[PDB]
């Protein structure tokens, strides 16, 4: 029932994803030198390093929102991609079972956590 248990278990995962290879393209920011039409698909950019910073920085209230932009370098990827078969896209739809195999506790703790809290 500890409602700040998250954080640390966010920055673990987050750890985990960094050492996966198929975390790679993902890290940074899209290239828009490499990807220069990148911008004209894609509103919102968002990569691992910008979800550790918020989360380091201290602004995410929650794992859900979190979760949200995480989900968002996925869904950036699928919209992006030129071909469901592609290479990248490949590894994002790997690393994105991985995130959400190890997610799914630390939303469900916190949920119970705060339900707790406000018993
Ligand atoms: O060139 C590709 O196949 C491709 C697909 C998805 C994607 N996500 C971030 S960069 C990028 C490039």
């Amino acid at each position: 029932y500890d409602i700040q248990a998250w954080k640390k278990q966010c920055e673990e995962l987050l750890n985990l994803i960094f050492q996966c290879e198929d975390s790679e393209p993902f890290r940074q920011p899209v290239d828009l030198l490499e990807y220069p039409d990148y911008r004209d698909i894609i509103d919102t950019p968002m990569d691992f390093a910008t979800v550790r910073e918020t989360l380091e920085a201290g602004n995410y209230e929650s794992p859900m929102e979190l979760c949200k932009d995480v989900r968002l370098i996925f869904s950036n990827s699928k919209a992006y991609t030129p071909s469901k078969r592609s290479r990248i896209y490949s590894m994002s739809l790997r690393l994105s079972a991985f995130f959400e195999e190890h997610i799914s506790s630390v939303l469900s703790d916190y949920k119970s956590a705060l339900r707790f809290h406000k018993r």
